[PDB]
């Protein structure tokens, strides 16, 4: 969340900027005035507590004196007990005010970066750049890597290759359930390992995260909507944890409570996160939108002064990865009304799906500045200064497989993307269709 | 579970053999007599239902006649309604008897194979065979692959290599939580991919299973104790699923309700299962006994006549895998009292851990005959004949890493097992210790 002082003009803050941001987000603007008002009540309580402390200390000294002189102190004792009973009430109120103030601040989104387009409608997303492989004329219903008619959807290609089983998957785990089979498995592993090797060659540290997280830690990195909507809860006898939606969650907390005190030397720290991911929300057929999938994630901590440059570097890394796979794409700047609480700015890389004949999101890249690091107490250098946290998908692997399937299909099977070959037993350049589909021409 | 007819001597069954097996298991012997008694009550109910059907049909014809002749039928109508009211009761009882009978049978373990040692005490496990690499003199406190003093435990080696993070892991997910880091990640992926390639070269079909399963399917393949003890439950709004303990669970159900009608040609079917695994029970330090880990599993369906030969083939496959990693081991035949419900026979491969100076289980191999396939209705050929199901660990990868760490350690770092090198970026032959431990000599 934002610093309490950001709301307080008298403490160098900028509440007007927070109001403008709230408005761009399409979120409550009144919340800002409410926070400021509650802050003043909290301050009044603190003053009142301090005055009671001093009066109490004072009447204590008098009682000591009274007893020393062997004089009755009933009057002072009465005053003491009254001041004491008032102090009790004030302590309770201060605690309540502090709690409610923190809950309110927690509802306010990060300050939307000035570059972001102000709109609630994704039709207004910024077209940042477009890339095509140089031998792919234009995005159309043609497989980019083969020049073949993009005749089959990703689900159909995968079925014909016998690379997954949605029917047995649904029987065993329900909605959108699936097994991967034979080359479906090898392709998924190839993307995971290629992804880890690609990032490690860029100095990222491979990090495989646990897929369960304690509630209290998760709550510090993820917004409310995410719990009562997005995350599966795990029951462990009497205890509960959450399954993660992305390794960004546990990895963001990896350095919680730590301090990069010599940041010129210690930062940036860059992690190639790997984990399975679980989402309660997944809506057609295929492994494009499912409840469980794997992701290689970039997660980076930087000095506050350097996060914007790193943002460009991280999307550049993802772009380079998709270029290496020969997949056409565009990069779009997401409108303000579509940012989650933590993001100050977000670019999506959306790759061309030639059967679908549309660009579909494969990557999101966000600068969350110090919104999470403040909660997680990840300090930077010598109120407090915190690191900036950025996250960017490298590959949601099953979804990336869908894009590969549509772009590498041809009449008799699938061409294997060159960079993935070394990661698959036999280093096949091509794998044939094994099965015909019921519906065909 | 066992066939109902196995309990019925009059139906070609062998209840004495089931009693003997129960006794070997240290489970209830009385359960067998109880099942037989309840079966007879069920039969009595069925007879009574059939007699009521015939009487009812009979009195119906008379009522028709009576009405045809325009005669009063109050007497017949009364008899009809009485027979009807009795039929209602019988139907309800039959359903209850059938339910209780099935619940009882479900409690009876698979018939323990005659080769299995009859005992409740693992000290009596059969020593089946022992293997050592030919340049490793004997199991002692010496790293088998390097000849170096096995000075460090697996946890210490992994710490010195900076290959995992138990401290940040525990903070984020609690008990035994961990991240894998750098080479810890690459080694885990290497074992997964080596394992898949090793089995696929043997004709196994790679199969990556979903890690969630619907309750009703899980209950058909896994015993009661497993739910109220072993499995995490997942909360999905109003619904619930389980996280799997091993890909053997969903893969055993992969062919549920299917029929291998030409088994000479269609069987055996062999799967190289891959998934993460989740266990509520994990007890020191390290990634040897943890709540979440990955496993490559052999899962095989065969004709009933061929399962014993396949059992030998499957343990042979696991042995060959450990031999290829240079890890000394022994194979032990688990005593009757230690078999789970489904296993008719189980071998554990236990690998030598030179720091621990003990053999520790890395592989279990079981022939479950048709105990699960009967529940899952997986038929074989032309009462009913079902396939046999066998399962054997190829590698619990994090645990296998522990064995590698102790056996490949030397004074200045870790030798990378030769077969894994091709799977790790840079194909390192050796990786140096990066960190010193607080406690040392």
């Amino acid at each position: 969340m934002l610093d309490i002082n950001a709301f307080l003009v008298e403490k160098g803050g900028d509440p007007e900027i927070i109001k403008a941001s709230q408005k761009k987000r399409g979120d409550s603007v009144e919340l800002v005035d409410e926070i400021i008002a509650e802050y003043k009540e909290w301050v009044k309580l603190r003053f009142d507590l301090d005055e009671h402390n001093k009066k109490l200390n004072s009447v204590q000294k008098e009682i000591g004196k009274r007893f020393k002189a062997k004089e009755d102190a009933k009057d002072l004792i009465a005053e003491k007990e009254k001041l004491s009973n008032e102090k009790k009430e004030i302590i309770e109120k201060e605690a309540e005010a502090d709690k409610n103030l923190r809950s309110k601040i927690n509802q306010v989104g990060n300050i939307v970066h000035e570059s972001v387009v102000d709109s609630q409608d994704e039709e207004n997303n910024e077209l940042v750049r477009t890339w095509t492989p140089e031998n792919y004329k234009k995005p159309e219903q043609i497989a980019a890597a083969t020049g073949a008619p993009a005749k089959l959807s990703h689900h159909e290609v995968l079925l014909r290759l016998d690379g997954y089983d949605p029917e047995r998957g649904v029987r065993i785990v329900g909605h959108r359930g699936y097994f991967l089979r034979n080359y479906g498995v090898f392709l998924n592993q190839a993307l995971i390992n290629y992804g880890l090797s690609f990032l490690s060659s860029k100095g990222y540290v491979p990090l495989q995260a646990p897929v369960m997280m304690n509630k209290e830690v998760m709550a510090k990195t993820a917004q409310l909507s995410q719990f009562d909507e997005e995350l599966y809860k795990v029951i462990d006898g009497e205890d509960e944890k959450y399954l993660i939606a992305t390794s960004e969650q546990p990895i963001s907390a990896y350095h919680a409570g730590e301090w990069f005190e010599s940041p010129a030397e210690q930062l940036p720290v860059r992690y190639a996160g790997y984990s399975s991911c679980f989402r309660r929300e997944a809506g057609a057929w295929g492994i494009f939108r499912v409840h469980a999938f794997e992701k290689i994630e970039q997660f980076v901590l930087t000095e506050p002064e350097k996060s914007w440059e790193e943002f460009d570097r991280m999307i550049g890394c993802s772009e380079e990865f998709y270029q290496s796979l020969g997949l056409p794409y565009r990069v779009v700047g997401i409108v303000s009304g579509e940012l989650n609480n933590a993001a100050a700015k977000k670019y999506d890389l959306e790759a061309w799906f030639p059967f679908q004949q549309e660009y579909k999101e494969l990557v999101s890249c966000s600068n969350c500045t110090d919104y999470q690091s403040r909660n997680l107490e990840i300090r930077c250098g010598i109120e407090k200064k915190y690191v900036h946290c950025l996250n960017s998908t490298l590959s949601a692997t099953e979804r990336t497989i869908c894009c590969i399937l549509e772009n590498y299909q041809k009449e008799d099977g699938l061409v294997i993307p060159e960079v993935l070959r070394k990661y698959i037993p036999g280093e096949p350049e091509f794998i044939p269709y094994i099965k015909e589909l019921p519906k065909n021409t």
